[PDB]
């Protein structure tokens, strides 16, 4: 019965049924590029395989989906810094990852972001990298830390591009409405058209606003619910679970404090519900997080504590089970 090492900062994808587990760092250095971690949702067992081809860097935070059991990772954080390089893993069939040679104009290199899926279109949106290198559509906003700790400052963009997966071409839509400020770390849900996105870190804060971008229209949304919000966070994790509802679970708060607490967004009501689970002693930040068919959320890695603080955080290996349906 093997086991993958903790880790926070990976990427996990699933088709419902198997969860694949890529990347990501640990401390006590990034976990080895070349495997690939499997996670049977059913049995749950898990299996390593070894990957080949244009296998990507070691990297946290990239970005990540799997459409018909192929796997497309955008963007991350390696040794030598940002990337807004695109790959692609056919896991249909030793797996072979293949580096595309996008067209069109790509993203700024960039971690810590989100995407939505629709039909052909991958959409990603916003992120924490470095200067654009053109004025593209959208904005990005300089975080004042990095200028003084670096060689090359960093910031949030509140871009959106899309990625076509039939020509692999670059562009980005004319977009009405208000966008989200620029964000890192947000989170991203995807429910019929509508690419909702939830909190993230700009500036001085970790938020707890709600939009969701048409991805018809191309019109952004600001969403108010009545009542109680969930408190502003970052690094947290946001799933659907059903053609009405999606997840929340964990972060990270504006005054640094480690959450565990999880919310369904019920998205016919505009209203948070606080769900109650067993984990209550069991926050996590920067973890990952997976619906299956079997109407179960399951969240994986992540940081129990603040992970800033390097040589103290606690990453884990653990596997938590929300039983959402
Ligand atoms: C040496 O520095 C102190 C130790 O830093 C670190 C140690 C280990 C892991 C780290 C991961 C990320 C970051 C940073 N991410 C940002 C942009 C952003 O939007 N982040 C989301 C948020 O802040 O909620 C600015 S720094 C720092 C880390």
């Amino acid at each position: 019965l093997a086991c993958p090492a903790e880790r926070s900062g990976h990427v996990a994808v699933s088709d419902g049924r198997h969860m694949f587990v890529w990347g990501g760092y640990k401390s006590n250095f990034y976990l080895p590029r070349e495997e690939l971690w499997i996670y049977n949702m059913e049995t749950g067992r898990w299996k390593k395989i070894n990957t080949e081809g244009d296998v990507p860097p070691s990297m946290s935070g990239s970005c990540a989906v799997c459409v018909d059991r192929v796997l497309y990772l955008f963007g991350g954080h390696h040794s030598r810094g940002n990337t807004n390089k695109f790959y692609m893993l056919d896991s249909r069939s030793v797996l072979q990852w293949e580096r595309i040679d996008c067209q069109g104009i790509p993203p700024s290199s960039k971690d810590k972001l989100g995407v939505w899926v629709y039909k052909n279109k991958l959409i990603f949106f916003g992120g924490y990298g470095y200067l654009p290198e053109d004025k593209v559509l959208g904005t990005f906003e300089f975080d004042e830390t990095s200028f003084w700790n670096s060689s090359h400052p960093r910031g949030w963009n509140d871009h959106v591009h899309i990625l076509d997966t039939e020509t692999f071409t670059w562009s980005q839509p004319i977009t009405t409405g208000k966008a989200p400020s620029p964000r890192a770390a947000h989170a991203c849900a995807t429910v019929g058209n509508r690419g909702f996105v939830f909190g993230g870190r700009y500036r001085d804060a970790r938020m707890n606003d709600l939009h969701y971008l048409n991805l018809d229209t191309w019109e952004w949304n600001e969403l108010i619910p009545q009542g109680i919000c969930p408190v502003g966070r970052s690094w947290h994790s946001l799933t659907p679970v059903s053609s009405d509802h999606l997840f929340l679970f964990g972060g990270f708060t504006t005054d640094k404090q480690p959450l565990s607490d999880a919310w369904t967004y019920c998205i016919s009501k505009n209203e948070w519900i606080q769900f109650n689970h067993p984990y209550t002693e069991k926050p996590r930040l920067w973890h990952t997080a997976c619906a299956s068919d079997e109407g179960e959320v399951i969240v994986f890695g992540g940081c129990a504590n603040n992970l800033l603080v390097h040589h103290r955080a606690a990453h884990s290996n653990e596997i938590l089970i929300f039983s959402v349906q």
